[PDB]
């Protein structure tokens, strides 16, 4: 198996996309980047448009087997000792890791306020802001890690220590 899997949480315009990809970079060929949201593109390719079409049939599809597409997801993964699940969204994606890998999953929650948000673009879309997709780990209470990247974060560097120190064993 990995050594260690990294699971990230964030809402849109957190920054958590920005982390991940710079933990990927530093960590090089230490680490595989996984999306499990990837599955449901795959099954699409064989905006609005791909919303429309693809988010009842996942919704649909994760209500009939919670864990289809984080199955599919690892499946795919080079194994490597550093995994970075980069979209990790709800409940059911945090409890069939733990399930299956037990012990080496850590959480990573990236958080940033409604102001900051707003000034990298962020205007409220009900049905995405509003929706189990942004907001299922709200109110979950078992972070390893909670990174803050808006009002009072720290360095960028020391940001990604906090992370580094996950895997620096």
């Amino acid at each position: 198996s990995p050594k260690i899997i990294l699971l990230f949480s964030g809402k849109r315009k957190s920054g958590k996309d920005f982390l991940t990809d710079h933990l990927r970079h530093i960590l090089a060929d230490k680490c595989e980047i996984i999306k499990i949201s990837q599955p449901i593109k795959t099954h699409w390719a064989k905006k609005e448009q791909y919303r429309l079409e693809m988010i009842k049939w996942s919704e649909e599809m994760r209500n009939k087997d919670y864990g289809c597409f984080c199955k599919a997801a690892c499946e795919n993964a080079a194994i490597k000792p550093v995994w970075i699940v980069s979209d990790i969204r709800r409940k059911t994606d945090i409890r069939w890791f733990k399930e299956t890998y037990g012990d080496i999953i850590r959480t990573v929650r990236i958080t940033a306020d409604d102001r900051t948000r707003k000034e990298r673009g962020f205007q409220f879309q009900v049905g995405v802001d509003d929706a189990t997709s942004e907001c299922d780990l709200d109110d979950y209470n078992d972070w390893d890690v909670v990174v803050n990247n808006g009002e009072g974060r720290d360095s960028l560097e020391e940001q990604l220590d906090s992370i580094l120190k996950l895997v620096s064993n």
